[PDB]
């Protein structure tokens, strides 16, 4: 009953803040059918027998098929990520999916990411969706409409470069007096990401620290801390001297870490509430050939550094 | 064959540069469908009489079948979108969709939105997607394979606040030996806009300037205008002051204008190829009941104008 308390909580089961990116390309999905077809659907039939795939709500008939070969496409996207989550979610604090990769293929990438977002909800773990969205606030709604409501997404990433008023609308819906979370763009892992983020300025301070400071200043208009909501920054873990700034001037905030020196980002951005800064690690783990071990590796690394600061 | 061409050979065979708009709510969609009751279905039998109807790719079943309950919102989604196409495109330049407005309900929005744009193709009318896309540069390539490839538009519209270098994946593909055309955002419609469009400066240039030239930068770079494809600007209407420096300053743009007074829009940003300054109506077009009048009224009013250059 709100993002923060689901992440408090989630935080002390496991006592970890890795965020696990799934972001499945077309690569992954071939040599997932290939790799399951030649080894007898080892994960396959290990998918099928976990609980909450007998509650995704599109296309539960062709899914719990054993393996309509339009569907095939479908089939084998579908049960990537549900293995991908099945053996990595136990390291996880949150799972962070980027729309850009679900998208490609029109409807039945969405599905998938419906049957995801579905099997996460189930599963009571954290998410946020990366779609980086922005709009004027009456267009915005739909996006807000899409991300909270369909997906029942947790929170999501924001490019407020249009302005901080889109966050009332992405943050807040009126018609049912519902709050939620998300991570503005501050600082991104690019490396032409400072041309704008850095030697734009304002009042002598750089971009990113005026964009960070009209999030949080909405951040309290919205009441959304009182609500148990928040807006968070997504700060790129290869820039570690903002990063720094960020948790040195802007304590008690949210950061998101893409882009991964795993101790300099998690020890510049550290919290003692360490849900705080949550480091996303994707395409090492969903790329690997054993994905629970490499998650279990990355989640003790970030233990070692927890614990050892 | 190339977006330049082809809005060139259309400007001159209708005269015009008005961009459309198609941008149904909700409230749209209920109704189209509850005067399509009433009236036994006079528009959607229009519709399904036309030609081109027979080219749209997704549900063609469903779509033709004439007026399984289920399929009931994506019926009346797609025909009130082909009615709004049917009625107005011979006074449209070009047509400009939202993908905000098409993702909201999950995948079935998505193939509504698919098949408008094998429509529009089809009636070889130019298009824009409005979905103002940003992300890192190889996740960059699922939007630039769904705008392009999948629903095969021909523009964009795209945030460069993450970095000009996203254009690169955009606007060129290698593997495909392909070039497209693109618009980003320079000064948009919100009050709240100037808080970072405005407010923050680089050498006493505004952000929206050196946000301007980086992207022609990137065209020139990319050779888009020898392969009959661009780098355009969206500018606010109601951004007079910001419009009349952006057609001075850099002649030869294609600006695509959302969102007050007509007749100040159009002489501050206008063009002798006027194609280059697009005028996008919406809701004044759609939510009117006599779309193919409005649509009329509005393409003669434009025409008018240009004549008094």
């Amino acid at each position: 009953m709100g993002f923060k308390v689901k992440l408090e909580k989630r935080r002390n089961a496991i006592n970890t803040c890795l965020c696990i990116g799934l972001d499945p390309d077309e690569k992954d999905i071939e040599n997932f059918m290939k790799n399951e077809k030649e080894n007898n659907y080892n994960n396959i039939k290990k998918n099928l027998k976990e609980k909450y795939i007998n509650n995704v709500s599109i296309k539960k008939d062709i899914l719990l098929k054993a393996p309509e070969k339009s569907e095939e496409f479908f089939y084998f996207f579908n049960h990537f990520c549900f293995y991908i989550i099945n053996e990595t979610n136990k390291y996880a604090l949150t799972f962070k999916m980027n729309f850009a990769f679900y998208i490609p293929y029109g409807s039945v990438g969405i599905d998938v990411l419906k049957n995801v977002f579905d099997y996460l909800y189930e599963l009571n773990i954290p998410t946020i969706l990366d779609m980086k969205i922005n709009d004027i606030g009456n267009t915005v709604k739909n996006y807000r409409k899409f991300i909270f409501e369909y997906l029942k997404s947790d929170s999501c990433t924001v490019n407020i470069y249009m302005g901080t008023n889109m966050l009332k609308d992405i943050c807040y819906d009126e018609e049912k007096n519902k709050y939620y979370s998300a991570f503005v763009l501050v600082k991104t892992t690019n490396p032409d990401s400072a041309i704008f983020q850095k030697n734009l300025s304002l009042d002598n301070k750089q971009a990113y620290v005026i964009m960070a400071q009209e999030a949080l200043n909405m951040s309290s208009y919205l009441n959304l801390e009182q609500n148990n909501e928040f807006i968070g920054f997504v700060v790129g873990a290869n820039s570690y001297d903002e990063m720094n700034y960020i948790r040195t001037y802007f304590p008690n905030c949210y950061i998101l870490s893409p882009g991964i020196d795993l101790h300099k980002t998690l020890t510049n951005g550290y919290h003692k509430s360490y849900e705080k800064i949550l480091i996303n690690i994707g395409r090492a783990i969903t790329k690997n050939p054993y994905p629970q071990k490499a998650a279990q590796m990355y989640y003790d690394q970030i233990n070692a550094i927890l614990k050892q600061n």
